[PDB]
């Protein structure tokens, strides 16, 4: 099952798309989740939401000025905050001369300059704003109930999930960035991109993410000193130039708006925003995370990292597994090519 670990893109009839957990089931079936990635295109026909003008008027609280220093690939960034404005205001800023999308030939043309230019100008972003803007009645990958074993643990069990089960919004604009990172716990996450300019991606695959970590300890030994789960402060820049020297394998797609990107467990992601835009995203678990979240390895460093704990997981799901489990004595390496 794609042996290559090449980002896939899926293109769902509406017959098909309409069962979120059902068609996710089948882009494992055809090893999707082997490249850490994954693309779908929604049918023409369906629309989340109607009209995005009112959108305009959302306040966000705490936009984000991303500081990056380093050089030739390597890089590490720290935020500023800036004082609060609505979407209007973060489209004209995004919009403006300095902050604008350059001219270019093509997206590899366009990756090129985000590559050069990063260290010029600091581009301000919104991210982890709670909320969803599908319209109401939307049932189809309804970012907010997505009815994943995350819900059903949290809903029949009672079990507090730390909020990762809840949509956020990130605003983008060019040159702004998210570093390389697994999901909390190494859930799957999935995003929707609303409107506005595309959003480019790296990514590793799960089976690979090791390497990824070997490389970063060894140019970041500082960080790594400090917190053996250091790229979870979603910090820490690496471009493809780099990873390409030093054989990690990895691929590249770009998002364009009305599109769906899914991560799975495990599975590192960096990227950067085009221009100005708008995008919905969350976390959620199947069955199959279960033994990436058993063994995830968390940040050590401050006091509030999400942490979920799995003792529910394994007694629901893996019951045959549970005393092993709680004993020290459940040890396995994960199979990141088989589906559950
Ligand atoms: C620059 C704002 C921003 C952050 C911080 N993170 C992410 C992710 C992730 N993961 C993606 C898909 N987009 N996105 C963003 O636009
Ligand atoms: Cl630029
Ligand atoms: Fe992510
Ligand atoms: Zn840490």
């Amino acid at each position: 099952l794609n042996p290559s670990c090449k980002i896939m893109t899926f293109r769902p009839s509406m017959e098909e798309f309409r069962e979120f957990n059902k068609y996710l089931a089948y882009m494992e079936s055809k090893g999707a989740h082997r490249a850490g990635l994954a693309k779908v295109i929604p049918p023409k026909e369906w629309k989340p939401r109607q009209c995005y003008d009112d959108i305009d008027n959302l306040l966000i609280p705490a936009p984000i000025q991303q500081m990056v220093t380093g050089q030739s690939g390597l890089f590490t960034q720290y935020n500023i905050q800036k004082k609060a404005m609505t979407v209007k205001e973060f489209r004209q800023l995004a919009n403006s001369g300095k902050y604008c999308t350059p001219r270019y030939l093509d997206y590899e043309d366009l990756e090129r300059k985000y590559w050069k230019n990063l260290t010029f100008v600091a581009p301000i972003y919104g991210a982890d704003i709670n909320g969803s803007i599908y319209d109401e009645g939307v049932d189809e990958w309804n970012i907010a109930r997505l009815n994943t074993v995350l819900d059903v643990v949290e809903e029949e069990c009672g079990i507090s999930i730390e909020g990762v089960n809840t949509p956020y919004l990130y605003f983008g604009m060019w040159k702004t960035t998210f570093a390389w990172h697994t999901e909390d716990m190494d859930l799957y996450s999935i995003n929707y991109l609303h409107f506005g300019e595309p959003k480019s991606w790296y990514a590793i695959p799960p089976e690979h993410g090791k390497r990824l970590e070997r490389l970063a300890q060894g140019f970041f030994p500082s960080s790594s000193q400090g917190c053996d789960a250091f790229l979870r402060h979603k910090m820490t820049l690496i471009s493809p130039s780099v990873l390409k020297k030093y054989g990690i394998p990895f691929d590249k797609i770009t998002q364009e708006a009305g599109e769906f990107m899914i991560t799975f467990p495990y599975g590192y992601h960096a990227g950067f925003n085009h221009g100005f835009n708008c995008a919905e995203s969350t976390n959620f678990a199947t069955v199959r995370w279960i033994d990436y979240g058993k063994v995830a390895k968390l940040c050590t460093c401050r006091k509030d990292m999400v942490k979920i704990s799995m003792d529910i997981f394994v007694r629901k799901f893996q019951p045959d597994r549970y005393q092993l489990w709680k004993q020290g004595k459940d040890i396995y390496t994960i199979d990141h090519t088989k589906p559950t």
